[PDB]
């Protein structure tokens, strides 16, 4: 929220410098799911309409600071200019003189993609020589990828302390829906917290207890607290090193009246595959031999009764091995009890969780899927990200 947008600055005339991300999965040198590029659309059709000269930029993998001839955007440049029915010009270099020549052969209306900045070693460390190259190259500067806003990176960071800086569209809908449910939840407030390690949702887990009403876990993370409370958790996922951890979590729960929910039942497995033999027991009798693989019946009918009472809902994280059907029906059932609660608000984070909603075909009924992977969680932990930041003011 308060954020500057493109609808705030006259573009008409100027050289937009707008970082997007088209990172998409690509085989044999083709791309396989073009959805971030259908995402970058709004943007970039508002700034040809209103006669901005748009220089695109983005990355696309892991080059490390070098050219790799797989890594070109060339198929990227393709299908952009496909879906806009307008030619897209594109460089093989993102500074330098026959940059600056493509920039000004740019009429109103034209749009030019840069080569994938991961190409020079000083996008990565925020070198300010890469980040004044770039920003010699326009008179705005746009931030359309929310994704990347969570590293100081010359194209993310750099170049916003030497023009203007606005947030595109997606930006603006991450910042507006996360911003809120920070600062201003609607209540009662859960937070339903899954995936493999407790490890990875430390920061999560902690800002979301000081606002919820309610927290729910699931996945394999959930088996770091059984143990806390003294069960045995067979041959289940479990992070020993953090038993105490958890119990300090359980007890900041209480000490802030929230409601902790955790898995009554589980779906138990004798091996890690999907043909195994699997059996549902109470979370108080898991077999010292076989695996939790998934929150059981019982589990996910409470899960769905909590949902059902609440005004907002946050969710990261799978409720089991999603991977195999055997053990998916638990994530499901949590998708499927959002969207069908009328009442509810309900906020997706997070890459696998995204993918197992996507999967079950209901990623339209939920009111906000986060196109930010790691960048959603960082700023549900209650960090500051720099191409955040950088952003001016409304
Ligand atoms: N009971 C479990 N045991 C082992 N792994 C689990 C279990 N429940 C969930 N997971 C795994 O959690 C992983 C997704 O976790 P995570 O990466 O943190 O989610 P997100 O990407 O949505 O933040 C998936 O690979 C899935 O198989
Ligand atoms: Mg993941």
């Amino acid at each position: 929220m308060n954020k500057k947008t493109i609808r705030d600055v006259d573009v008409r005339g100027k050289r937009v410098f707008c970082r997007v991300d088209f990172n998409v999965p690509m085989e044999q040198g083709a791309i396989t799911d073009d959805t971030r590029i259908r995402a970058a659309l709004p943007t970039i059709r508002y700034l040809i309409e209103h006669g901005a000269k748009v220089i695109l930029a983005s990355h696309l993998g892991r080059p490390k600071g070098k050219v790799v001839e797989e890594l070109r955007l060339d198929a990227v440049a393709k299908r952009l200019g496909e879906l806009l029915e307008r030619p897209v010009a594109k460089t093989n270099e993102a500074v330098g003189d026959e940059v600056k020549a493509a920039v000004d052969r740019l009429n109103e209306g034209d749009v030019l993609l840069l080569e994938n900045v991961r190409f020079y070693p000083g996008e990565e460390k925020n070198d300010p020589e890469l980040a004044k190259a770039f920003a010699e190259l326009a008179d705005l500067y746009v931030n359309d990828a929310f994704g990347a806003a969570h590293r100081a990176h010359a194209s993310t960071e750099g170049i916003a302390h030497y023009l203007p800086a606005v947030a595109g569209f997606l930006m603006e809908k991450e910042l507006e829906v996360l911003g809120k449910a920070l600062s201003n939840p609607d209540r009662p407030f859960t937070a339903i917290i899954g995936g493999a390690k407790v490890k990875d949702k430390i920061g999560v887990i902690d800002n979301l207890l000081e606002k919820v009403d309610n927290l729910i876990i699931g996945g394999g993370l959930a088996y770091t607290f059984v143990k806390a409370l003294g069960h045995d958790v067979g041959k289940s996922l479990l992070e020993e090193d953090k038993i105490e951890l958890a119990k300090s979590f359980m007890e900041k729960a209480k000490e802030k009246g929230v409601r902790f929910y955790m898995p009554v039942d589980v779906v138990v497995a004798d091996r890690f595959a999907n043909d195994a033999n699997t059996k549902v027991v109470p979370i108080d009798a898991i077999p010292a031999d076989w695996s939790a693989l998934d929150i059981g019946p019982k589990t996910r009918e409470l899960y769905r009764d909590v949902i059902r009472e609440s005004k907002l809902v946050v969710w990261n994280g799978p409720m089991g091995v999603f991977e195999m059907d055997a053990f998916a029906h638990g994530t499901k059932a949590i998708a499927e009890a959002l969207a069908e609660a009328l009442d509810t608000y309900s906020v997706i984070g997070g890459g696998d969780s995204a993918a197992a909603v996507e999967k079950f075909g209901l990623a339209d009924k939920m009111d906000h899927i986060s196109t930010g992977g790691g960048a959603s969680l960082e700023f549900m932990e209650g960090k500051q990200l720099p191409g955040v930041v950088a952003l001016e003011d409304k």
